[PDB]
């Protein structure tokens, strides 16, 4: 029975190595990444891979892995699907410990963008959770964590990280990722998959799938928002996203806004998200 190699990049930047029978559906890998993990609340989570255009796609568990990864290696990394809107509700700590380890990547990466001040903040929870109290003898006047913070480092947020972290003591890691995730879980782009599209116009805009429904990013002083119960129904045809906003009370017909994506893959891969997200966020 004839097994492929899987490579997982993991949360924390190390490479988990398993094998699959050729013909296993991404569930069976998912199962062997979240035991390893020792996640149980699995439900958050998902395998990424990258495709022939070297776009990100969540692996279904559903379907054949070789289905999927096609003509590629059989290369994952292990990330956050669904961003919960209320941490504190979920019923481990080990759950959250992997959601702030995602979140730290959103940060650095600049997918997630943050104040100076929320920069510091966030470093200074991390810093607590990983070194526990604020020591003066690891920290001098010219200190510099091995911590990334921030996409760009400056010697001011080294300085703020560490006079917030001097007020964390006592602190322990579940506490201070507790908080991590209190402030992580208010910034404007929490838990946001950002889709690059045009409107029917053909100007260039942004579609943000999360928790609360379809953001459209225009002008930035005119960002339109579809609550999940707004939307009725999603589809893509060749190149284009469609979405039907249900009628205002006393309204006799739904209206349809056009989407044009990159090409017919981009437009597939925004259709799935979002009915995974209305799923999820339907059932939340
Ligand atoms: C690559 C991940 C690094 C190194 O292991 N760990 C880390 O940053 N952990 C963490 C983040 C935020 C909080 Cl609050 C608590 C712990």
């Amino acid at each position: 029975p004839k097994s492929m190699q899987c490579k997982v990049i993991l949360l924390d930047g190390s490479e988990y190595t398993c094998d699959v029978e050729k013909r296993s559906r991404g569930q069976v890998l998912f199962d062997k990444v979240c035991e390893h993990l020792n996640l149980l609340e699995k439900d958050y989570f998902g395998l990424t891979y990258r495709d022939a255009e070297n776009q990100k796609n969540w692996l279904d568990p559903a379907k054949e892995i070789k289905k999927q990864v096609r003509s590629g290696a059989w290369h994952f990394s292990f990330n956050v699907k669904f961003y919960p809107p209320d941490p504190a509700q979920l019923s481990e700590d080990i759950t959250r410990y992997y959601l702030c380890l995602q979140l730290r990547d959103d940060i650095v990466s600049g997918r997630l963008p943050c104040s100076f001040v929320t920069l510091a903040l966030l470093g200074s929870y991390t810093v607590q959770s990983e070194l526990g109290d604020y020591d003066p003898d690891e920290c001098g006047s010219d200190y510099i964590s091995e911590f990334r913070f921030a996409p760009n480092h400056t010697k001011e947020l080294e300085d703020k990280v560490i006079e917030l972290h001097k007020s964390h003591r006592g602190m322990t890691p579940a506490e201070a990722e507790m908080h991590f995730l209190e402030n992580a879980k208010k910034l404007s782009m929490y838990g946001v998959d950002l889709h690059h599209a045009k409107d029917s116009e053909g100007v260039e805009i942004m579609l943000g799938v999360c928790a609360s429904g379809l953001l459209i990013y225009r002008d930035r002083l005119r960002i339109n928002r579809f609550a999940w119960p707004k939307v009725l129904k999603i589809s893509y045809k060749r190149n284009n996203f469609y979405i039907k906003i249900r009628p205002g009370e006393f309204e006799q017909f739904e209206s349809t806004i056009g989407f044009k994506l990159p090409n017919h893959r981009a437009a597939k891969r925004l259709w799935k998200v979002c009915v995974e997200h209305h799923t999820f966020f339907r059932l939340l």
